[PDB]
């Protein structure tokens, strides 16, 4: 599954895109 994260993905995840909520930009991390 993919998670929304700030400021970076966590261990063993890779960034594939972006989430938008609460007026902020999140890394989509899978």
């Amino acid at each position: 599954a993919c998670y929304c994260r700030i400021p970076a993905c966590i261990a063993g995840e890779r960034r594939y895109g972006t989430c938008i909520y609460q007026g902020r930009l999140w890394a989509a991390c899978c």
